[PDB]
This record gives C-alpha cells, structure tokens and sequence, in this order.
C-alpha cells in the first residue's frame, strides 16, 4: 500500500497506541496520528485526509464498536478501513464488530507478525 497512507490509531491506553504506531513505522508508514477515544477519533477524522483506522473497543466517551458503526453510517467515510484491535475475544464480540463492518479484527495480546498479516489481508481485500 501507499506509504503515505494516513492512519488514525485509536486506543485509550497510550502504551497500545505507541505499540501500533511503532509497528506501522517499521512497516514504512509514518503518516500516523493518535486518538484517545471514539469522540477524539471522529474529531480527527472530520479534520480530513485519513485512509485507515486502527481502533480499540473498550474506551470512554465513545467505544470502538460505536465508532465503527458511526464511520460505516457516515456518507463521507463509510468505506474507510477499520481494523479492530482489542482484548475482547468472545465470538459474540467478534460477530458484533464483523456485522458492524469491521475490516479485520486482532485480539490483544498480538504479535508484530499478526498485525502485519491482518493489515495486508485488508489491503489485498480493498486492492490497496
Ligand atoms: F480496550 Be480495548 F478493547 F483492548
Ligand atoms: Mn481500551
């Protein structure tokens, strides 16, 4: 994918945002911004330019499922890639996110290889 693709990395824990940003950097993606919850995320998204969202689920203010649903329903960003990265591992969590339009889903804790694999699966699905 285009190494200038702009990522938004959303999680309420700075440690996990830092993991994901550093992993993206290794993969060659440096156009990366962070958000602390779904509301913060939507403010950045409204500012424009983003081409990929990686998001946690459990967050205050607006959780990641609500964030995914909002993005998918919004005519300006309905096809935005959204990779869910969450500790939630139950099949019913995975179903809810998948049905809501998740582009992919990674369970925490995850390896560097898993993130790269699941990112590439999305790129290839979307022809990026
Ligand atoms: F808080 Be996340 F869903 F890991
Ligand atoms: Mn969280």
């Amino acid at each position: 994918a285009d190494k200038e693709l702009k990522f938004l990395v959303v999680d309420d824990e700075s440690t996990m945002r830092r993991i994901v940003r550093n992993l993206l950097k290794e993969l060659g993606f440096n156009n990366v911004e962070e958000a602390e919850d779904g509301v913060d995320a939507l403010n950045k998204l409204q500012a424009g330019g983003y081409g990929f969202v990686i998001s946690d689920w459990m967050m205050p203010n607006m959780d990641g499922l609500e964030l995914l649903k909002t993005i998918r329903a919004d005519g300006a960003m309905s096809a935005l890639p959204v990779l869910m990265v969450t500790a939630l591992a139950k099949k019913e969590n995975i179903i809810a996110a998948a049905q809501a339009g998740a582009s992919g889903y990674v369970v925490k804790p995850f390896t560097a290889a898993t993130l790269e694999e699941k990112l590439n699966k999305i790129f290839e699905k979307l022809g990026m």
